[PDB]
Parts: C-alpha cells; sequence; structure tokens
C-alpha cells in the first residue's frame, strides 16, 4: 500500500525486469572484476541495527566485503550500529550522522512507512546513493527519484511460503495467535500478509495479535501476555528470528509443547533451534546473494551500466524433519561467503 509489490514492479517495467535479471546471473556466477579502473577509492557508509540474535546485518555486510573484494573495488567502509531498542528518532540521527561523510553508497534500513517522507527528502538532498536493505517493494511516490537500489528478500513470498506450509499441517479453523514485530514495514508485510493468506485459504480463527519491541526478551514477554489471555491455540506465528526466540523459551516455561512456532530468515540461531526442536519451521533465505548483489551493483555503476532499482533473493523452506545434510547442503548455498 502506497508499495508496488516486487513482481508487480518487475512486471510494469519490463526493463527493470531485465536488469535484476541480469543482476540475478551476475550474483549466481562467478565473480568478473571490474572493468572501468578508479580515480580514488571508494567511501561506503553504512548504518545497521545492532546486537541482534539475528545474523543477517553481520553476514551481510562479510559477503559483501568480500565481493568487493573479489571484484577488485577499492572501498573504505564506514560503520555505524544502532544500540537496542534505538527509537526511530535515533535510527534517523545515526542515519544523519553518517550522511554527514559525504560518501559515494550509504546502505542502511529505516521504517519506511513510519519514516516515508524523512527518506524521501534525504534522497532528495545527497548525491549519496542510496541502498535500502530489508525492503524489496519500492515505492510508488519516489518513481521521480527512486534509491540507488532496494535489496533484501521479499517479505510476502516468505510470509506466503509459511501459510502455505501452516495451511498444510492444521485443519481448516485452526486457532492461532500472531507475535508482530514493531509498528511498521515489517509487521505489516510479514504478519498482515500471512494473516491475509491463512483466512482466506484455511479459514484460521485468529485468537490474537501482539506487537513487539523487536527484541527476544519482548517476545518472550508478548508470548507470555498472549497465551495467558489466549491459551489455546496450535500455533503461533513470529514475524521476526528473535521474537520467535524468545517466544520459545516462553513456550519451554510453559510446558506447551502442542503449539507449533516458526522462525523468518534461517539463520544460524535459527537453525540450530531447528535441529534442536525447538523451532518447528521456518524460511530460510539464501542470505549472501543479497551482500554479494550490493557489490555486484556498485561494480555495475562504477562501469557506467544501467542498475537495477530491486533486487530479491530466493528462500528454501525448512522444517525441523530435514535431513543433516540438507541442513549443511543449504548452508553451503546460503553462506557461501559468510560462512
Ligand atoms: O532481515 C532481517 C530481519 O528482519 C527484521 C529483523 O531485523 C531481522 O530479523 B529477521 O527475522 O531475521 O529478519
Amino acid at each position: 500500500n502506497g508499495y508496488w509489490g516486487y513482481q508487480e514492479f518487475l512486471d510494469e517495467f519490463p526493463e527493470q525486469r531485465n536488469l535484476t535479471n541480469a543482476l540475478s546471473e551476475a550474483v549466481r556466477a562467478q565473480p568478473v572484476p571490474l572493468s572501468k579502473p578508479t580515480q580514488r577509492p571508494i567511501k561506503i557508509s553504512v548504518v545497521y541495527p545492532g546486537q541482534q540474535v539475528s545474523d543477517y546485518w553481520v553476514r551481510n555486510i562479510a559477503s559483501f566485503e568480500k565481493r568487493l573484494y573479489k571484484l577488485n573495488i577499492n572501498y573504505q567502509l564506514n560503520q555505524v550500529f544502532t544500540r537496542p531498542n534505538a527509537d526511530i528518532k535515533q535510527q534517523s540521527l545515526s542515519l544523519m550522522e553518517a550522511l554527514k561523510s559525504k560518501s559515494d553508497y550509504l546502505i542502511f534500513t529505516l521504517d519506511t512507512t513510519r519514516h516515508r517522507k524523512f527518506v524521501e527528502h534525504v534522497l532528495d538532498s545527497t548525491n549519496t546513493k542510496l541502498i535500502l536493505q530489508n525492503i524489496t517493494t519500492p515505492v510508488r511516490e519516489w518513481d521521480k527519484h527512486q534509491p540507488f537500489l532496494y535489496v533484501g528478500f521479499d517479505h510476502a513470498e516468505g510470509s506466503r511460503e509459511l501459510a502455505t506450509e501452516f495451511g498444510k499441517f492444521f485443519p481448516k479453523h485452526t486457532y492461532y495467535s500472531v507475535l508482530y514485530f514493531s509498528e511498521g514495514y515489517i509487521s505489516d508485510v510479514r504478519g498482515d500478509t500471512f494473516i491475509h493468506q491463512v483466512n482466506r485459504d484455511n479459514n484460521f480463527e485468529l485468537q490474537s495479535a501482539y506487537y513487539t519491541k523487536a527484541t527476544k526478551q519482548s517476545g518472550y514477554d508478548a508470548a507470555k501476555a498472549s497465551l495467558a489471555k489466549h491459551p489455546d491455540v496450535d500455533f503461533i506465528y513470529a514475524c521476526s528470528t528473535d521474537v520467535a526466540l524468545g517466544a520459545v523459551d516462553a513456550l519451554a516455561e510453559l510446558g506447551r509443547e502442542d503449539i507449533m512456532i516458526n522462525g523468518w530468515g534461517g539463520g544460524s540461531a535459527e537453525l540450530d533451534a531447528i535441529q534442536k526442536g525447538d523451532l518447528d519451521i521456518t524460511v530460510m533465505r539464501m542470505n549472501d546473494d543479497t551482500g554479494i548483489a550490493m557489490a555486484e551493483a556498485i561494480k555495475w555503476d562504477l562501469e557506467d551500466k544501467p542498475v537495477p532499482t530491486v533486487y530479491s533473493g530466493d528462500f528454501e523452506i525448512v522444517t525441523k524433519a530435514d535431513s543433516p545434510e540438507r541442513i549443511e547442503a543449504l548452508k553451503k548455498r546460503a553462506f557461501r561467503y559468510s560462512d
């Protein structure tokens, strides 16, 4: 809403579908170093959220840097971390701070319904080229000047896949509860998608939905509260890794192994929980592809080639029944750079 669907957007602009497809080919393919030399090293800023159970961000940067090295790109990387739970006001402060650096590229994430126009005005202000992480759905308003790249693993797709699995695990009319992220974009695209699908297709009944602070502790708290008010459910759908892992501790504490719970993203900690059996299911994203895509995107730009506006990587579904070999194989695929 105010957003294009990833696939919708690629349909509407064929040239974009081409560029994105070309890029995915450039990601799958072996590194091809930089065609066009530079006058100086390029300066890149990263404003990321810190201290999360989720290893997505650190892995992203890892695979990113490794790719830039492989491409023979000479970069200087200024990192900044936001402590938690950093207010959106604080995050955007960290952001303005990173803008002073007058970098060539600026990689970051910010909730883009709660700070739509802010980011728009930032886009208008600088010559720094923006990379928006963790959003794969372009904003309609910004068709005049879109950022350099939205990069991520489509939230709607991953939530569709999970909805598809839950419809597979349970009868029509099954009771469940939902643990959202914080109020915002992510909860809208991960949560409300899942709920829409599961209500329409499987006639599931949503007992309750709770917002969180996007932290493990918060996930624990919200799970406890929710199950206190609404004990009778067959699963809980969680919108992020940290919240899921908190909810697990809650379900253990409460003795509720009659309740099923999913992860989101399938990083190391989730996979470990899946192998313990603490986590019933997850949608594991092929993590490093987006780190590698950003480096390929920068390469092109420096060769003066056109760059796609968006890139989404792919998911696989992982269940606690999967073989160690399949898990291992998927790690081989997903962390092929960050290990
Ligand atoms: O992609 C990163 C992320 O999205 C929200 C949160 O920051 C992370 O937790 B997650 O569930 O692993 O996915």
